């Protein structure tokens, strides 16, 4: 019941190794990794794992930070905005499938919020 991930590795996609991107991986990603609450980020979600066999049939655009992380490691984006939005879709996934309140969300909107604030500003 688990989808097949996001994908990290596409040859036929263009990349470009931008300064903004290499701090989105070595400052941001690296310093959200580490936070107290990063640990459900970090990989996909194992709706099997989890006995959730409903988040799939919920969530139809997965990512997580293990995917993003990859990506970067990988030179996966073209430019900043591109894996931005890959974040914004993990945050706005987990609103989706749970509610105002919820454990989860709490970690997720204390995650948001470090991330904004790291982003508020990017190298030139
Ligand atoms: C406070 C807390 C409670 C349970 C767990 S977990 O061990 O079960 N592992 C886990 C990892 C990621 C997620 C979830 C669980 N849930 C929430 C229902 C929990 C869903 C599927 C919705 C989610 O969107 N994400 C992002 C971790 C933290």
């Amino acid at each position: 019941m688990n989808p097949p991930p996001p994908e990290t590795s596409n040859p036929n996609k263009p990349k470009r190794q931008t300064n903004q991107l290499q701090y989105l991986l070595r400052v941001v990603l690296k310093t959200l990794w580490k936070h107290q609450f990063a640990w459900p980020f970090q990989q996909p979600v194992d709706a099997v794992k989890l006995n959730l066999p409903d988040y799939y049939k919920i969530i139809k655009t997965p990512m997580d930070m293990g995917t993003i992380k990859k990506r970067l490691e990988n030179n996966y984006y073209w430019n900043a905005q591109e894996c931005i939005q890959d974040f914004n879709t993990m945050f706005t996934n987990c609103y989706i499938y749970n509610k105002p309140g919820d454990d989860i969300v709490l970690m997720a909107e204390a995650l948001e919020k470090l991330f904004l604030q790291k982003i508020n500003e990017l190298p030139t």
